[PDB]
């Protein structure tokens, strides 16, 4: 089929290890709809300490990611890629990504992340190295790998194969299995009827309740159908 | 010091190796300051397969994760916990994680996380089981282990000897290191020029033009000081 290809810069390659060896992205890998591959700045490094931290000019209390280490892993990357690949680095000032950003950076055959350690890396290769900068949200990690991690298993999934919802734009319905009575809590009837117009009604009304109590500004965004303003309206009055 | 426990439920504990083998939180774990403890679903069947998921009720593609397994690994944490322990599931449908979010989180001596797969879990172990519901964005992954160890390693920073800013509200200021020039790029002078009150204002004065530039939204949030009103309106009449 449709491949991807991901080129990581990372201090922890080995942190990797935890989407290309287990699960649905684990099987993504061993059958060659995903490659993963891993350059560490510290083979990149001359000295004999493989020294990868500078001070920042300016002082300030923490460390910068040294540049040349660095700026030579991912030029290498750059080259092993090819053409066309787009470099992408994680940190709290990117774009913050959701799932219409995942679409979009699933349509890249190549990528390359970039995922930084201490307090960041040097704005010059931020605008000389890095095409797109990304966020994964509005809090404070140790490093970049964790949601470079992220990226990768969001965008893996629309890599044709890989899988075996969301896109109404609404949060999901109740889900049940068995068994039907749980510490005296029964299954909803209507999931028991055998009516998948019923059903698929009854879900369609539990989503637009869910997202207009958890999530009302998911609600702004989205042009209603009439089917939808309907039942929302039946789940605002029963609300009462 | 005032470490922190942290039980898991989870189909693949090895996954959480990419936060305890390394960098920081690897650091943190060596030195007993966080402790993580998996237990998997899959060690509490019964049946020669290990069978771990379960068909919903009223159809769907989907599959959800097998209730007893699920339901008894949960028990056995909470048991291993003991008393406090706040018990978070990791989905789309939870609560918009961010720092703030995270610094809540953290006063949590005890957590127990719970990583679905699969289509879910079902709504009435939620309902009884689960005390508090968290989403790490709005996009969708394969499961809710990459979530955990965001938000593992997010509360992690705050245990005291764990580390070794952003919370102005605002945006990072660009960062420089070595070289002084690269690519024909320079470092501002200011930061060479020794002025702590110089470097420090034209820091701030970066912040508060990123954030506008990039995050308008975080700065409606923010009741700004006579400094930083000052310096961002300067910085937006030369943005001209
Ligand atoms: N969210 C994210 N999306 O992508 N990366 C994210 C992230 O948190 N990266 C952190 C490693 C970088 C970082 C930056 C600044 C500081 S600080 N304020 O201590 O100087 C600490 C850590
Ligand atoms: N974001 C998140 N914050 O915490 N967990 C997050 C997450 O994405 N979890 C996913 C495993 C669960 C899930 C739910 C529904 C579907 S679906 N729409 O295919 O039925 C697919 C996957």
């Amino acid at each position: 089929g449709s491949h991807m290809w991901i080129g990581v810069i990372s201090l922890f390659p080995e942190m990797f290890k935890a989407i290309t060896e287990f699960g649905v992205t684990g099987r993504a890998v061993k059958h060659n709809l995903l490659k993963v591959e891993c350059w560490n700045p510290r083979d990149f490094t001359f000295d004999k300490h493989k020294t990868v931290d500078d001070r920042p000019y300016g002082g300030g209390p923490g460390m910068l990611m040294m540049v040349q280490p660095l700026r030579d892993a991912i030029h290498t990357a750059k080259a092993a890629a090819g053409e066309g690949a787009k470099v992408i680095y994680l940190s709290p000032q990117g774009r913050k990504l959701d799932q219409g950003g995942v679409t979009e950076l699933a349509q890249n055959q190549k990528l390359i992340l970039v995922c930084g350690r201490y307090e960041g890396i040097d704005e010059r290769l931020i605008q000389t190295e890095i095409d797109e900068e990304w966020s994964i949200g509005d809090y404070v990690l140790t490093g970049g790998e964790l949601p470079a991690m992220t990226l990768i298993d969001a965008v893996a999934r629309f890599i044709p194969g890989v899988l075996g919802s969301f896109a109404d734009g609404l949060l999901d319905c109740p889900h049940y299995t068995r068994p039907e009575v749980l510490e005296g809590l029964t299954v909803p009837p209507v999931l028991m009827s055998g009516h998948h117009e019923e059903i698929r009604k009854w879900r369609l009304k539990q989503s637009l309740q869910r997202t207009w109590l958890r999530r009302p500004e998911l609600l702004e965004g989205l042009a209603l159908t009439d089917e939808q303003r309907k039942l929302l309206k039946e789940a605002q009055a029963e609300h009462n």
